[PDB]
């Protein structure tokens, strides 16, 4: 949870591959 964030940047990763 207090690193979901981080999750996110990787979805956004998985967004821009």
């Amino acid at each position: 949870t207090r690193q979901a964030r981080r999750n996110r940047a990787r979805r956004w990763r998985a967004r821009q591959r």
